[PDB]
């Protein structure tokens, strides 16, 4: 439905009340049913005339305007939702054209440190709620995270580069408003051994279902059986893996002892059986001898004697059908032999590209995830198809810096906060001996999580932080991922295909250039490098990696196919001082409430330092919405402290 559509386009249950409301609307949840039903059309229809035009600012009048009657006549209880939603970001957020211009007097100073998308939304929210913005990015540009190369027509997205569903995505918004062209990902993904030859579909499918079913006994292993702490250590994903493998292993090797067996026992009832015709034989030579050594007695001799040499010929005959039946059980049973082994070599190669997936997928090696916690955030993955940003995903960043008072070059080194207001500090990076010093009543870090753990620190915190945000800071996993971008003047690859696969030969390197994409108009590749590969191909030289891609290539497609690339990028995120790595994950020994600590401000009284960013919002952790959202949530906590809840 329409309304009901708004509501879950907005992640809210169209139907009742969340505890933010009930705690914003006390007088809603304690009065009549009646009301609180009246609340809920108001809410559902306003963000009803947002989304379905989030190119202009909502106002307060035109809801008012657009409510059919007897809606339009609570003017009072319309306002105090309007004011509710708009507070909270879920209408007017992101870039659109403003009805009120911005106010010309503003009130508090608020310093958001870095211009990725996080410190970006919070900065439109704060200045549209009338407060004095500035960004200090320590790059030569925006976006952090969200990073586009662009050289002659080549494009392609070096950080994030796909919304996952629309329903109920922000960034469906934010598409709207900017004019991303999305396009939506086909799901084939042909792999290829490290040989360059088809992985056949068999082979293909088989070790794919052995991959879900090793994977949903993990999660069985953790949520049926709490296997989670073994030997005072949590256990992580890797080690659970490694030991529903060995289980396999096991079972394998028992129905091949137990095949053994029924082999053996077979053969030997085989050798018994025929030293016993053997001495049945050895009887019936000796009677059919008596036999022609042979009057009223011997008349009678040959009548017995033939009746005693035919019934021993009688048990010799059921003994050769004893025979048959048994060297028949026998050469079924060693036509039918059990799997000699759980996962051939190849086999194995190709289910350590599922892990490598999996690793691409975390930014981490399986072997740091919490097997308990690290899909945590599974139940709130959006609906819909993902896409890819054909045009680059820095059209986001660029579009909300429009207006941003956004110092760019400017690398925060030391965060100073009391109870009387901050002061940030920092050094020009064309020129590290010029010195800033921001005065502001708020900061916002979205500084990365990477950046936060480094040490010795690249930002010093006055006075440090608290013992219980350090060591949340220091629970926390934060990945790495990279990616190889190949330009080239002709496509020589299957056009129709979004995705292939090459399988690595090791499990150690199994994240080694493991999967490409071909997701543009223009002839662009990117290979992933995932997991524990990640980190060590930073220490690689561009044209060497490149190689390696070249070759991996050449192999699939033959050598002469594939000609020399034109362009070639190599993101390195671990060695980024602005990054130091990629995004969040939960490792073993964390879990969902570290993101909620995270995202706690401190007080040294009133809060002053306040903190966004992926890392920072447990249900969106490691995503661009997640990002945005925090931003908005951020913008919606200092808003209210400073002017008024
Ligand atoms: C890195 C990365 C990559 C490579 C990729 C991706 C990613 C990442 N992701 C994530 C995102 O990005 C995040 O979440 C965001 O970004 C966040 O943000 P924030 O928070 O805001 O942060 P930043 O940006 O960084 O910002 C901050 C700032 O600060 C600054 N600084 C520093 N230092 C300093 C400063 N300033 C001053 N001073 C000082 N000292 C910096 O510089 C900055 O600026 C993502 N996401 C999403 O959503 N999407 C996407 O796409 C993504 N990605 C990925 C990963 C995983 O896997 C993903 C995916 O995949 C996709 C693909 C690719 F990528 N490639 C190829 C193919 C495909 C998916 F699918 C999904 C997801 F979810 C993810």
């Amino acid at each position: 439905s329409g309304v009901e559509g708004a509501a879950f386009q907005s992640r809210l249950p169209h139907d009742r009340m969340t505890s933010q409301e009930a705690a914003c609307f006390p007088d809603i949840i304690s009065g009549p049913q009646q009301t609180q039903k009246v609340f809920l059309f108001i809410r559902n229809r306003t963000l009803q005339l947002w989304l379905d035009n989030p190119k202009i600012q909502l106002t307060f009048e035109a809801t008012l305007q657009q409510l059919e009657a007897p809606y339009n006549s609570d003017t009072v209880l319309v306002h105090r939702v309007h004011s509710y939603l708009e507070r909270h970001g879920l209408i007017n957020f992101g870039i659109y054209k403003r009805i009120k211009p911005l106010p010309t007097k503003k009130t508090g100073k608020v310093i958001i440190i870095g211009s990725g998308v996080s410190g970006l939304a919070a900065a439109r929210q704060l200045q549209s709620f009338g407060m004095d913005v500035t960004l200090l990015e320590a790059r030569d540009r925006v976006g952090g995270r969200v990073a586009t190369f662009r050289k002659g027509n080549y494009v392609a997205d070096l950080g994030a580069m796909v919304v996952t569903g629309l329903g109920g995505n922000p960034m469906a918004v934010v598409s709207k408003q900017v004019n991303m062209e999305l396009a939506k990902i086909k799901q084939k993904c042909p792999l290829y051994e490290a040989n360059g030859q088809a992985v056949p579909k068999e082979k293909d499918e088989m070790v794919e279902q052995e991959f879900n079913r090793l994977l949903e006994a993990t999660s069985y292993l953790s949520h049926q059986l709490d296997f989670n702490v073994l030997n005072n250590k949590p256990v992580s994903l890797g080690q659970a893996l490694e030991v529903v493998i060995q289980l396999q292993e096991k079972h394998v090797k028992d129905e091949q002892i137990e095949h053994w067996k029924k082999i053996v026992k077979t053969q030997e009832e085989l050798k018994e059986l025929l030293n016993k015709m053997v001495n049945l034989k050895e009887k019936i030579k000796e009677l059919h001898q008596q036999y022609k050594e042979a009057d009223i007695t011997a008349e009678f001799l040959v009548k017995s004697k033939h009746r005693d040499l035919t019934a021993l010929c009688k048990e010799y005959d059921e003994l050769a059908e004893t025979q048959g039946k048994l060297e028949e059980k026998l050469q079924e049973l060693e036509a039918n032999p059990p799997s000699d082994v759980y996962l051939s070599s190849r086999d194995r190669q190709i289910l350590d590209w599922h892990f490598a997936n999996l690793e691409f997928a975390n930014a981490t090696p399986l072997s740091t995830l919490s097997l308990k916690h690290w899909d945590q955030d599974d139940d709130f993955e959006f609906t819909g198809s993902h896409l890819t940003v054909r045009n680059g995903y820095s059209c986001v960043p660029v579009a909300l810096a429009e207006g941003l008072d956004i110092k760019l070059n400017t690398a925060v080194r030391q965060v100073r906060y009391t109870a009387s207001g901050c002061e940030v500090i920092a050094v020009n990076t064309r020129s590290t001996s010029q010195t800033f010093i921001y005065k502001c009543d708020a900061v916002l870090c979205t500084l990365p999580l990477g950046v936060l753990k480094q040490q010795p620190p690249a930002v010093q915190f006055v006075p440090p932080l608290p013992e219980w945000k350090t060591s949340a800071v220091q629970r926390m996993g934060f990945g790495n991922l990279n990616k190889v971008v190949l330009c080239f003047d002709r496509v020589f690859w299957d056009p129709s295909v979004n995705l292939f696969g090459h399988v690595g030969s090791t499990t150690a390197s199994r994240g080694e250039l493991f999967l490409f994409w071909n997701l543009y108009k223009a002839p662009i590749l990117l290979a992933l490098v995932a997991g524990e590969a990640a980190g060590i191909m930073e220490n690689i030289s561009d044209d060497v990696i490149v190689g390696r891609c070249l070759a991996i290539l050449k192999g699939i497609f033959g050598s002469s196919a594939v000609p020399q690339p034109k362009e070639t990028v190599v993101s390195r995120w671990r060695a980024d001082p602005w990054a130091r790595g990629s995004y969040s994950y939960v490792a073993a020994g964390s879990s969902g409430n570290d993101y909620d600590l995270m995202a706690q401000p401190i007080t040294p009284p009133i809060p002053r330092l306040f903190f966004a960013g992926e890392h920072t919002i447990r249900n969106y952790p490691a995503t661009v919405h997640g990002a945005l959202l925090s931003g908005l949530r951020e913008a919606g906590r200092i808003a209210d402290q400073f002017l008024g809840a």
